[PDB]
């Protein structure tokens, strides 16, 4: 059976995850994932101490709901490729820290940030202090043993599933692979069912979410371009056998929790639409 | 960093694993391999409770000593290739336990054991039943996002990383990876240093022991015809960057702990020559 999760920021803020994984749930997923982003509140869970983190395998093994990969956008403040050492160094740290955190607390996949820069402007120095940091990184997750999965991205150096494996394929590791996200991969000119098709080998969690061209956020379930019926179709007939998980941010809706029911059952449809 | 490891058995054996990672500490090991095998008693691991997998865990953080990867031997005993339908039907449950016990304790890797039977004659029928046991042991684990890696056997069907090899190209799955025995490699009609340059974008682990032609399992390191400084090269000049387990059973023999912190040096002046 099809395992269904919610993204963190779905819902209530709060940092006791005890109570967020009995409402996950309640309102019927599997999983969540953990958002640590460009917030000094999420940055800090990096540096929990043991007691912090033991409480979260606790609450995880109590519930059984997992926590099974984070999603790392702290990255979008500090990027690998930036031709500032001080803040690449800072990003570096910050990936080593996610995987000890990861080892520490069985996340089984971190979703990196495919950002050269965000802030300021790229250029061959980006892109190239990028890539070695995206080595090195590896390399890091090779001796820790964790999943490094790019996301495909609201930008351009990793707007298609076809950059991801070009990225795959330097790198040549079996802990490097691909987390589309099926909204950020239909808001540009891509072939959409060809992507899903041949990243299938390296697809090791997709995200749900509605996009239209230039905006990949908050956009709602079918008001944007993306053909789910099509895409669960193409995933499913071509072997996909792993998580999906919903990503919305009603953490700061009148009711998250009835947001996330409205936004299950309409995306649950679409996947039995499918033979799902 | 080199991540070195230390088999389970070759450290004393019972059940208070805070002991048993404190011992690996002090011997150097920055990680423990457990084993699932033949063992009523060792797969009873299997059945633990929430607070037996907790209180591993709790021992692991407080060590800083992992345990990122589980030996699955007990399928020798219930393979997935058995023609009886009761033996298959327990070896799949064991696979569906320990992909879970993975998750609860936070195991990286699951070396699944390359026999369709061991103790029974293989077939065309057993070849079949353990293809379609593995399809569906390696969807298990998509689902949970649990790497599942094949270990190169003392048996002609996985006697090889090409045989390893031709199996992920079959199940095209990111969750089955590679987990060569530099051993047992070695101990065939193998080109050995062609072998781990062709497996290399798939080899999330290495196996560490010595063997002779014809003689699989522990000859003292050195006697045997594996050659480590030439396996260490051959693997370092190929961007292999993850953990090596020595593989002993110091357990029995002599002073098990003075054996063990003898072959850990044995096995880093090797590494040292090579580049290491
Ligand atoms: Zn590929
Ligand atoms: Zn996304
Ligand atoms: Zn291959
Ligand atoms: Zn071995």
């Amino acid at each position: 059976q099809i395992p269904l999760g919610i993204y963190e920021k779905a819902l209530p803020a709060g940092e006791c995850w005890l109570e967020r994984l009995q409402l996950a749930k309640t309102l019927g997923f599997d999983f969540v994932e953990m958002s640590v982003d460009e917030t000094d509140e999420r940055l800090s869970r990096l540096d929990w101490s043991r007691e912090q983190r033991l409480a979260l395998v606790n609450a995880i093994v109590e519930t059984g709901v997992r926590v099974p990969s984070m999603c790392l956008s702290a990255h979008r403040r500090f990027p690998l490729g930036s031709e500032d050492d001080a803040v690449r160094a800072q990003g570096l740290e910050i990936m080593r820290k996610a995987i000890q955190f990861a080892q520490d607390v069985g996340i089984r996949v971190i979703q990196l940030a495919g950002y050269d820069v965000y802030y300021q402007e790229a250029n061959n120095e980006t892109r190239r202090r990028f890539r070695d940091g995206l080595k090195e990184s590896v390399e890091m997750a090779s001796r820790a043993q964790v999943t490094l999965a790019m996301e495909i991205m609201d930008y351009p150096l990793m707007n298609s599933i076809s950059k991801a494996l070009g990225y795959a394929h330097y790198l040549n590791n079996p802990w490097f692979q691909l987390y589309p996200d099926i909204g950020n991969l239909s808001a540009w000119d891509n072939d959409v069912q060809m992507e899903l098709q041949a990243g299938i080998g390296h697809i090791v969690a997709v995200h749900v979410k509605d996009t239209k061209p230039g905006v990949f956020k908050n956009v709602p379930f079918g008001e944007g371009v993306v053909d789910f019926e099509r895409c669960f179709e193409t995933l499913k007939q071509s072997g996909y056998c792993g998580p999906y998980l919903i990503e919305m941010w009603s953490e700061t809706a009148e009711d998250p929790a009835a947001e996330v029911a409205k936004a299950r059952d309409w995306v649950k449809a679409r996947m039995a639409k499918a033979g799902m």
